[PDB]
């Protein structure tokens, strides 16, 4: 199995877990779970302490052995078990914030001492634990930390004409949980404070990398403005840099490489780079300029994910790009059916200009715009073009008045010509395009459910990078990052973590407990009075009649 | 009615969703190829009124594309520029990556026209589905306020 | 061996199978029934009493 060689080889040397795991109800648990004892893990949960805590943990461990696991029944078992286990630990915790909502918030940010001292929430998304973030319970609590000391029933329009308006903190809109100063840090330093922050100052960037690309790119050494725009630029990359090395440094960096947004931001930031060198170098000043377009487009494209936390978008942003697998299979049906009716036309008609830039313009870019309501009839059809005598090969010509449909096409085929733009028009613009709508929409109503989930476990990733995040906007971002620079360099010479009371441990560890066996004892007596067991015991309490009615049959 | 009331959600996204793609595809047109009438109101034209109308069949070939264009001489920066017929198209663009140009203007086309409108029919669709039934309830209770006030 | 290996798992998902069937809720209520009418019968074989 995956535990006598385990122990063998971490003697012989999650690696903290069997670095610390060698051959008070804890060590039963996590014995039980390395067995794959399923009933030996539920006794030991309900009657041991911590439940979920260890119930998290355990999950957690789950899913690791599951993974772990060389034999496919063996990874099934365990990961059933993860399932049962993780939704059972939910729905304890869920009844536990049905009775004191903030007994439960600060049970969440309670660091149990075991599974190496990491909170319930860092154990839950190193399990992927999708539905122990779906209950309102955890829900609520992640939103109001995104509001962090800002009393989050405040309205958004509030929280942006404060943006605004510093002075307007003092004032009775904006409730919160030297009082001036120590309001001015808790807003500036509040994560949704941050995020609009760094909204605002993205949108200026935007804004000002625009102006320059529209207005301000001329072939002169650069301006006054362009090296502001560089500033910002090597001040983002900086940040980008430091926000990955933080979150050891090859495996960071192995790590950072997922997360699909920071692909984008990375290689956003590499056109740029490359831009800025072709635009410095004299030759390359047009292929700079054309690649800062191009990374102006990739740019606000991140936009997108920037803008992925409201919380009636984020499903559909997800929903959206689960729906490439539809529009890329279209892509194909299309590029067949385009390179068939292209060259099919470009065969009947033939224009004497058969350069191979004309010939693959008329062969894909001119069918492509019939779909979209580019018809060039006066440019395809004969009755519409002047007929005209271009070369001695013997034929009827019709020379066009369109600049790029040819100097002069044949003529033999129209009738069948016009009859193959009909069955395109009929094909792309109605099979396919109705198609992909059947597609989209069966595609939705399957993925919606799923994808609002998933859009939980993002938004708490969200809300943790924010948090993560320091405080100044990018654009005054060098501040923050020569003080962290300084808080490196002065220790040469030399994540919530809200603390609970000693004795408020214990009464939340008795509370969990009492509200723990009450769970258990209601779910027991919906087991009792569940159809299925009342028969059972009927059928019992009958089969014993009849034995002790057999034990008097002599009489 | 009450439904149409209730799809404003679906169509705000979408409305996100097309401002975002049309800032990105006409500041990279706008960069591309460079007008000479570089004034304001122009510009922010070209930047996202005439890409909006591209969806609804309004595709300005003949101001967009050189290859469509008669080429001259405008300015004494280096370059070829043929100068295009359009009125509000610019006084003449320059052309080094045309070819390019077409390819924005093919994946605006294919995002726009395509993905965006026919996945806001799938929203449409699902919602509809999900809120008729509470929606002809809540019609009964406002026909009853209608007979009321009358 | 084949052959051997099939047959043993052919015939534990008959078993399976019939545990399946015999904790289906229709077949113990028929079960039930008829220990219920046995006991009648049997009750009515000490009627007399
Ligand atoms: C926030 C982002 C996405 C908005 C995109 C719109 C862009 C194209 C707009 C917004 C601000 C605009 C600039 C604002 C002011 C001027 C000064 C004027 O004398 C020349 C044009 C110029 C430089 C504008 C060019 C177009 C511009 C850059
Ligand atoms: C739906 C899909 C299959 C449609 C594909 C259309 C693409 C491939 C078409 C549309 C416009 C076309 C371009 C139009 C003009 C030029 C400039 C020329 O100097 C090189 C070829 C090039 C760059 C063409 C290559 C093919 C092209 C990019
Ligand atoms: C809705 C669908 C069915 C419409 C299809 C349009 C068809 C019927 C049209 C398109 C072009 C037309 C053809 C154009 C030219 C010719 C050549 C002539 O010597 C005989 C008539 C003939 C052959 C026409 C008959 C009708 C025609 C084939
Ligand atoms: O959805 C996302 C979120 O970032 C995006 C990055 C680029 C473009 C878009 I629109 C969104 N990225 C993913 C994209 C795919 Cl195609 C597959 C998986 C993921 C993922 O989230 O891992």
């Amino acid at each position: 199995s995956l535990i006598r060689n385990l122990l063998d080889q971490a003697s012989h040397s999650v690696g903290h877990v069997l670095r610390m795991l060698l051959g008070p109800w804890s060590d039963l648990l996590l014995w039980a779970l390395l067995l794959n004892r399923a009933q030996m893990a539920m006794y030991f949960w309900e009657m041991g302490s911590n439940a979920v805590s260890s119930a998290l943990g355990a999950c957690l461990l789950l899913r690791v052995m599951a993974r772990l696991e060389p034999d496919a029944e063996e990874a099934a078992r365990r990961k059933d078990l993860a399932f049962k286990f993780e939704g059972m630990g939910v729905d304890l915790f869920g009844e536990c914030y049905r009775s004191s909502e903030v007994r439960a918030a600060r049970l969440l940010l309670r660091r149990c001492p075991l599974w190496g001292d990491a909170t319930c929430l860092q154990l839950a998304m190193q399990a992927d634990a999708r539905a122990f973030f779906a209950q309102d319970g955890v829900q609520s609590l992640l939103t109001q930390k995104w509001w962090g000391d800002m009393a989050s029933t405040t309205p958004i329009w509030a929280l942006v004409l404060a943006f605004f308006c510093p002075p307007l903190i003092y004032t009775r809109l904006i409730t919160f949980r030297r009082r001036c100063l120590r309001r001015w840090f808790h807003f500036w330093g509040a994560p949704v404070t941050i995020f609009m922050g760094n909204v605002v100052s993205y949108l200026l960037f935007l804004l000002l990398f625009s102006r320059v690309l529209l207005v301000d790119f001329q072939p002169a050494p650069p301006g006054s403005l362009e090296l502001l725009l560089y500033f910002w630029a090597f001040t983002l990359l900086c940040e980008e840099l430091r926000q990955g090395l933080s979150g050891s440094l090859s495996q960071r960096l192995r790590l950072y490489l997922a997360d699909s947004w920071n692909q984008c931001d990375l290689v956003a930031l590499t056109c740029f780079l490359l831009g800025v060198g072709c635009r410095l170098t004299p030759g390359l000043y047009h292929l700079g300029r054309t690649v800062l377009c191009i990374d102006f487009m990739v740019f606000t494209v991140r936009l997108l994910h920037i803008f992925t936390v409201n919380k009636q978008l984020g499903p559909k942003i997800v929903i959206v790009s689960k729906m490439m697998k539809d529009v890329f299979f279209f892509l194909f049906f299309l590029g067949v059916w385009l390179v068939a009716y292209g060259v099919a036309t470009e065969g009947l008609l033939r224009p004497r200009d058969s350069d191979f830039p004309s010939i693959l313009r008329r062969v894909f870019y001119r069918p492509y715009l019939q779909i979209f309501g580019q018809i060039p009839q006066e440019d395809m059809d004969v009755a519409l073009m002047e007929h005209s005598n271009c070369s001695s090969e013997p034929g009827f010509w019709a020379h066009p008045p369109g600049a790029q449909a040819g100097t002069c096409v044949s003529q033999y085929a129209n009738w069948l010509v016009v009859l193959l733009l009909v069955i395109f028009l009929l094909v792309a613009n109605i099979l396919l395009v109705n198609l992909l709508i059947a597609m989209f929409s069966y595609t939705f109503g399957k993925v919606q459910g799923n994808s609002d989930l998933y859009w939980k476990a993002q938004r708490y990733r969200l809300i943790r990078e924010f948090h993560s995040r320091p405080a100044l906007a990018p654009p005054f971002i060098v501040i923050s990052h020569l003080r962290l620079l300084l808080r490196q360099l002065c220790r040469r010479p030399r994540h919530f973590r809200v603390y609970l009371s000693k004795e408020a441990e214990r009464k939340l560890l008795t509370w969990e407990s009492v509200h723990k066996e009450n769970f258990l004892l209601a779910r027991a007596r919906d087991k009792r009075e569940s159809d299925s067991e009342r028969l059972k015991r009927t059928s019992q309490k009958v089969d014993l009649a009849l034995k002790q009615l057999g034990h008097i049959r002599e009489y």
